[PDB]
């Protein structure tokens, strides 16, 4: 569809000159929908000086299916299982998510970021990682920590 090209051909300029403060995003190498992207771990959380990359495929449908993102770089959070996928509501279509094609690549990959520094522990992919974060919030610092150093430094 060439709505859709034209779209993601305004999308990655946007996104290549106007990037989220922390975050990138290009394509991998000659397809506008195959992306990578990269969320520097955030200031005053467990991931500081961590680097975190994802894997951003651009679905047929774009832009009224959200693009498909998990991370590639484990990361130990709540809603992120250890397998990169990334229950967050903006990655989800309606009624039980918040997608709409209003929104963009560099959105949800903002969202991203934010909820790395602000798990949902009520929507859990990893169940005992959020009764950790929920309950004893020093012990989930530190494995965070320690997870973001094996594997994002
Ligand atoms: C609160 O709205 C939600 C939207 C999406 C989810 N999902 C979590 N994992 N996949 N989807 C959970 C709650």
């Amino acid at each position: 569809s060439m709505q859709r090209a034209s779209r993601l051909k305004r999308e990655l300029h946007m996104l290549a000159t106007e990037p989220p403060p922390g975050i990138t995003c290009w394509q991998d190498k000659d397809q506008m929908d195959d992306l990578r992207a990269q969320i520097l771990g955030g200031a005053n959380t467990p991931y500081e000086k961590g680097v975190f990359k994802l894997e951003v495929i651009i679905p047929e449908r774009y832009p009224f299916e959200p693009p498909q993102i998990r991370f590639l770089t484990p990361i130990y959070h709540p809603n992120i299982d250890s397998a990169g996928r990334i229950c967050l509501d903006v990655l989800k279509l309606p009624p039980k998510g918040a997608w709409r094609p209003s929104l963009n690549i560099a959105t949800v990959l903002t969202s991203i970021q934010l909820l790395m520094s602000e798990p949902n522990p009520d929507d859990p992919l990893m169940a005992d990682i959020s009764s950790e974060f929920k309950y004893n919030k020093p012990a989930f610092l530190k494995n965070a920590r320690q997870w973001t150093e094996k594997h994002a430094r």
